[PDB]
């Protein structure tokens, strides 16, 4: 199986956090291919620039609906609006975090909190709300996450935590669907440092590593979730996605299925 | 170096979800090893009595104090008062969960957030709270989690979402106290399926595996905790620590710290 931009013409798509950064770069892309997408993040302002520039990059549509996904309501209204709004939904792109700065964890329970709302709970609730849909048009679900969602680094500790709790979360989706015979899937994109602008300015003074292009980051997102595929590594070492593969883990995973009362699901 | 009992005589320790299960196993060693013990859970009932039997079997001491952990000021009260009463902590072991049982995933969200307070925030919070009397003494936390937290399998995605949090946000914690030189360790217990009365009425009918024995499982605990070991591994097969143990995390990590400013830590 090999990606042809064809496969997203006249597809459904939401792009979260697609003010900037990867989200306005897969807008972008999502427009080259003729796919009517829907975005959000908080500034208006923002969100209408980029729509703008997707009608003239052939988005097939572009609309936009502001909000702060730290409120649960919203994140839920959100889905079923850009639902009708196209009428349906063939990919969802869970893309925002909140606010993150690099700093060894003192305390700031609040601030730990606001993370996994932003950056784990509002991802279940969107999803939850937008798998009807899905269903239906046997549609993806891509799920952003980073390294640090694989391994671990320092200063990021509540970023990490939010990252982590994705891939629990999600990857135990993934087979509930799957061994209900339902057709949808989900990508859980493991993304290495990109040269966003918001990343650079928080690394500064303080990791050395090489960032790779966002551009390219965000075809390798699309392409990865079209194909369906399980999980997409995108980072500038070829060693990473061999050593955070875990293949153990997915021996693990088959042989566990085997303890299940089959008529469970 | 090899375990003594002796290394616990005269240690504080704080155990949460005493009131049964392993928790209560975990109590009653440190008691007869002769340690100060303070507990909790929400059953006052159910801690009387095991503190009544910690006596007999040989602690230093032993107190309860009753609460949900559904409450973040009562869990970081808890610690300062446990703390008070001890003169001290030695070791705090996170041990409590909220309840869950199995079933497919399909729109509980309030319990989603239920589970992520009480199964991971309550953690940070008690351990931030924890970690000055720890850094006086050199302590240990001891960071209960599951096969769940290291692996997917279906029914159980809240769950295994705020486990696999707690192995990304402490991973971080602990190589941020070793890369500034603080002397408290942190020990993830990966466990097994345990005979407790809990897990099997849980699983009964829906997953048929065989479970280890609940006393030698908190024994283990506690001599990874005190020979400051950072996972500790408790199941059936001696193949599990292996296939979960997850070498090329460790290499990625040891390589990433390559790229950090010194200076900050
Ligand atoms: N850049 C990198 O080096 C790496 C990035 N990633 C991952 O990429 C994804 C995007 O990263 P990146 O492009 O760098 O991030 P950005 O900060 O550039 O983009 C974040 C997006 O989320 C929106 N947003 C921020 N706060 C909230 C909020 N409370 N509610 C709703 N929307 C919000 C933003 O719009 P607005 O602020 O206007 O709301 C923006 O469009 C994430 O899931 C991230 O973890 C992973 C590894 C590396
Ligand atoms: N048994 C097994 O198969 C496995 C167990 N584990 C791990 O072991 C630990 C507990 O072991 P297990 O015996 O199975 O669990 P149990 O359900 O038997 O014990 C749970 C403990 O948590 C307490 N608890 C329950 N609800 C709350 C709450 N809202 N606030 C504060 N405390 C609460 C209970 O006290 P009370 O009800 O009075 O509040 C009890 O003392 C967990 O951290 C778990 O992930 C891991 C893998 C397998
Ligand atoms: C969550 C308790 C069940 C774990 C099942 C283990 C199958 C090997
Ligand atoms: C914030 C994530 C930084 C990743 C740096 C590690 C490079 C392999």
């Amino acid at each position: 199986e090999e990606f042809r931009p064809e496969m997203l013409q006249g597809k459904k798509v939401i792009v979260t956090g697609a003010s900037k950064g990867i989200g306005r770069e897969m807008a972008y892309h999502l427009s080259k291919m003729g796919a009517h997408v829907v975005l959000t993040a908080r500034s208006e302002e923002g969100l209408q620039k980029v729509v703008s520039r997707c009608l003239e990059l052939g988005a097939a549509s572009a609309h936009y609906i502001a909000g702060t996904m730290e409120d649960m309501t919203f994140a839920e209204q959100f889905i079923v609006k850009a639902g009708k709004l196209m009428g349906g939904l063939d990919m969802l792109i869970l893309n925002h975090i909140t606010q993150t700065s690099l700093s060894l964890f003192h305390d700031d329970i609040h601030s730990v909190r606001r993370v996994m709302e932003v950056n784990f709970l509002s991802y279940v609730v969107m999803s939850t709300a937008a798998l009807p849909m899905l269903k239906q048009s046997n549609g993806s679900i891509a799920v952003i996450s980073s390294l640090a969602g694989k391994m671990t680094q320092p200063m990021i500790a509540p970023y990490s935590a939010s990252k982590f709790a994705l891939d629990g979360f999600f990857s135990t989706i993934r087979t509930e669907l799957y061994i209900t015979k339902v057709n949808v899937s989900i990508t859980l994109c493991v993304l290495g440092l990109i040269d966003t602008e918001t990343a650079m300015k928080e690394i500064s003074g303080i990791i050395n590593a090489q960032a790779s292009p966002k551009e390219e980051c965000a075809l390798e997102i699309i392409k990865g979730t079209a194909l369906r595929k399980s999980e997409v590594y995108y980072d500038k070492s070829p060693l990473t996605p061999i050593l955070l593969g875990n293949p153990g883990r997915k021996i693990m995973e088959f042989f566990s299925l085997r303890y299940y009362n089959k008529d469970m699901f």
